[PDB]
Formats: structure tokens, C-alpha cells, sequence
């Protein structure tokens, strides 16, 4: 209803995704903000969508889904890949701070990434810590494992990376932009607002800047096998990519659907890979 | 209550009304415009606010409102003004393209111009036309009487003026950015809403770009006699400015009540211009 959303639907009409997200994000600027975790105008608590076993709760690391950028999205975008950790391993999800207008935005994204962080060290305890993203997510679990190293000297055991395509190599995101878009207006896990779209569009130019910290968590990198829309090899590999993961992982389905009817492989490839880095 | 509004407010508030007013302008670009002053969405049919004597029948100047950019106006721009010229002078309110729910956004400058021609000519018959705009509207009746004159060969009998600052003199204005911020909310009938927000966004950003062309009708400069804001002396004039105007007149109260306070006297000012 709101005319954001009406100029983005246009946009995304007329190819010009990325030229809108630009203005989504100049908009932000106008937001009321949080410079300090402390005034984040949200609680982080992490969601236990799924619980892991009672006997061995030890030592044995627990899985942090880290929320995507969407703004049709929210923490259960995991739902469905939880249901596979099941009586397998505790499976958290922390919300991006700014969504879900009376949502204060992050000043910055380290000033977000904080407050992730402590919503999760509290909720973790002492167990050891694997965040997971998909797509954008991928990419801010990747900059909030390093938040965790640097910032708050604890480092993740891990990072699982869904289909994330970082700054340098995101030429099928250009390419498939529209299918991204209109992706965004399929369903929504929660009420896609004009302010959420503010948001959507701030995390984005967060996570174009330099960020040069990297995390030294061993990566997991699951990739999606099937091609979102048309591409043309010549370009080169149209699939996510990382540098130096420690295992890498192709699964069925799309950028979307591999979170969807295919998320059971998604969670088989984390739980396999789990079992060998401890 | 839309997100726009919003976000306006607070950008007031800040005092960063120039940058929000661009990203209006970048955020327009989106909406659905109408690129053929045909084929504009909307009835620009001019409302008569005032009726001229009745008694002198042949001719004589008719006052054409320019309606101004604020995203708070509408048809209530002129209503105070326009009682002044009761008895005195047919006085025609043409509305500004892309402001009455969806009405196409104008693609250029020009095609609104020409589509607010075209009503002008089809209403005012063979009458001598004056336009008259203030602020921004002020602006936009200078370019309008430019277009008249080279594109639809009817060049009008005079230009008037209100409170405009044209590119080159607008440091006041941009310095008194919030008050216009401000005076805008405290305008408000309704809540702005975000479709015309974005028009005047879209109206600002043409209005600031290059205007290659100088009517040859008359100009009268009407100005307000009290600054919006602060100003330090040691800065030279704040008042409108036009270059070389016919006749220079000077009203009580400021960039906004001018208008809203002291309609009577910018009436006053006009009609004295006109009979000369």
C-alpha cells in the first residue's frame, strides 16, 4: 500500500532494481537511528526453532541463523531448514536489527552486528557458535563472525554460507536482478512496509562498502545447482561463491527454492560437515 | 500518512530539507509520467476564482494563477487572492500537472508546460493574458509565459512575479531551507500526500536545472518585506531578485505570508501595474 512499495514494484517492472535500491537506500537516511547496541529498538532474542538432543548438550556447537536483508523476510525464512536439525542439533535464529515504521535503522553495520552479537553470546552461553545465512544473510553471517572474532574475542567455530554472492562476484545478480525482485513480491513472511523496504535497501549499501576483516571460522559454502534464469557460460560461473572454504557443497534447487522443498539437503550437507569439524 | 511525509518531516527537522527534496526528485523518476501533453492523465480545465467588470466588454487582461509546487497547495492557493480581483479582473486558477489517485508525473518540464498552455489558450480565449505564480509558482509562470510566446505563438501581455528566486539568487532560500521546511507542515489542510511530494520534488529538480530563455513580456516583482529566517547582514540582499523587471513592488510579511496575510496588498500592487 505504501508508494515505496508501488515504486519498487515499477522498478522492478522496468529492470531497474538496482537503480531503486540506491534510492531505498539515500531514504534510509532520513530514519530515525541507533548509534550504540544498547539502543537497538528491538529485542534479538534468538527464536529456538528447533531443539537438539538432551543427553549430549556439552560442548556440542549450535547453530545461529543469521536474517537475511529481504524485505518480505524475517527470522523464519530458517523454518523450514530447522525442521532437519530437529533431535539433531539447537537451532537459533536472530533477527536483523531495523525490521519489523518504529524500528530504529543501525547507524551502521557494526553498530547491527553488535547487537546481533550480544542477543547471541547470551543465548549461546558457552556453547560453541556456527551462524548460517542464505544470500544476503550469507554474506552478513560471514561479517558477523568477524564482528564476534575482532570486536568481541569470540570467534564462531564455524560459518555456513547458503548461496552468497560477495561483492566482486555478483554478475548473476545483475543478470537475474528481476527473478531477485520479483522474488521479493511473491509472498512475505512478514508485512513488507514501506519502512522495511528503507531497511532492505540500507543493509544493502552496508554490505557493498569495504569490508576487509576476514573471519578465520572454517566455511561452508552450499551452492545452489540450478541456474535462476538464463545465463550464458561464457560469462564464467554463474554460482555462489567464497575464497578458501573448507568444504564445499552443491544441492538441489535454485537461489530460492534450495531454502524451500530442497532445504532437507541443505541440512543434511550442514549436519555431515558438522560431524566433521568436531 | 504515507512513508515520504515521514520521512520529510524528520528531514526538516534535521534540517536537511535540500537533500531530501533530491531524493523526491530521484525517487519520481519511478512514478508513471505522461510524455505528450496529450496525453496527460488529468482535466487541467482553469477555475474562475474571480470575475472582472462586467461593464468593459473588449479585451483587457485576464489574470492566470500559476499554481506553485508546495506539495500542501492545491486549488486554495489563489482563494484569498483572488477576492481582491472581484469586479476588477477575470482571474483563472490552472492547475499544475501530476499533483490530482495516481495522475501521470509530467516526463519533462516542457510537456507540462504545454499541456497548462494549451488549457490556458482554450479558456482565455482571445483575452490578453497575465500569469501570475508565487515562490516556485513564480518560476514556473515565467517559464510558462517563455512557452507561450515561442512555442504556442502567444506570448503573454505580462508576467507576474511573487517571491521568486531563480537559480543564481537562491542562496536566502536555501538558507531558510527548514521555515520552508516548516511552513509547509503548518500549511497543511491534509497530510501531504506522497504522491505530490514526489511532484514537487520532480518540479524542483526542473526548476533548478538549466532554463535557456527570457520571455519578453513585462515583469512585475512583487516582494515580501520580511525575511523568513536569520540573516547576517554582512551577506548581501536576501529579498527575491529578477533580472531587470518592469516594476518592483514591496508587500508586508514574509516569503509565506505575504500571500496569506497580505493578499490585498499584492492584489493592490497588480491591478495599479496592470492599468499602466
Amino acid at each position: 500500500a505504501g508508494m515505496f512499495r508501488a515504486l519498487f514494484r515499477q522498478a522492478v517492472e522496468d529492470d531497474r532494481y538496482g537503480e531503486f535500491l540506491d534510492v531505498l537506500a539515500e531514504a534510509s537516511a532520513f530514519r530515525p537511528q541507533f548509534a550504540s547496541p544498547e539502543a537497538c529498538s528491538e529485542r534479538l532474542d534468538p527464536v529456538l526453532l528447533a531443539g537438539g538432543p538432551t543427553d549430549r548438550a556439552e560442548g556440542r556447537a549450535v547453530l545461529v541463523g543469521c536474517t537475511g536483508t529481504a524485505a518480505n523476510g524475517g527470522p523464519h525464512e530458517f523454518l523450514r531448514l530447522s525442521t532437519s536439525f530437529q533431535e539433531e542439533r539447537d537451532f537459533l535464529a536472530v533477527p536483523l536489527p531495523g525490521y519489523g515504521g518504529t524500528a530504529l535503522l543501525p547507524a551502521d553495520l557494526d553498530t547491527a552486528l553488535d547487537a546481533q552479537a550480544r542477543a547471541i553470546l547470551r543465548a549461546a552461553g558457552d556453547a560453541p557458535v556456527v551462524l548460517l545465512g542464505h544470500s544476503g544473510g550469507a554474506l552478513l553471517a560471514h561479517e558477523l563472525a568477524f564482528r564476534l572474532e575482532r570486536a568481541h574475542g569470540a570467534p564462531p567455530a564455524g560459518i555456513v554460507l547458503v548461496d552468497p554472492y560477495p561483492p566482486g562476484h555478483q554478475e548473476p545478480i545483475e543478470v537475474w536482478s528481476r527473478q531477485l525482485g520479483e522474488g521479493l513480491f511473491a509472498g512475505e513472511l512478514e508485512p513488507m512496509s514501506d519502512a522495511r523496504l528503507l531497511a532492505m535497501g540500507r543493509y544493502a549499501r552496508f554490505l557493498a562498502g569495504p569490508r576487509p576483516g576476514r573471519s578465520s571460522a572454517p566455511v561452508l559454502l552450499v551452492r545452489a545447482s540450478e541456474p535462476l534464469g538464463d545465463w550464458q557460460e561464457e560469462r564464467g560461473d554463474w554460482r555462489a561463491h567464497w575464497d578458501l572454504p573448507h568444504t564445499v557443497a552443491d544441492v538441489p534447487g535454485d537461489h530460492f527454492t534450495m531454502m524451500r522443498d530442497h532445504a532437507p539437503a541443505v541440512a543434511e550437507a550442514v549436519l555431515s560437515w558438522l560431524d566433521a569439524i568436531e
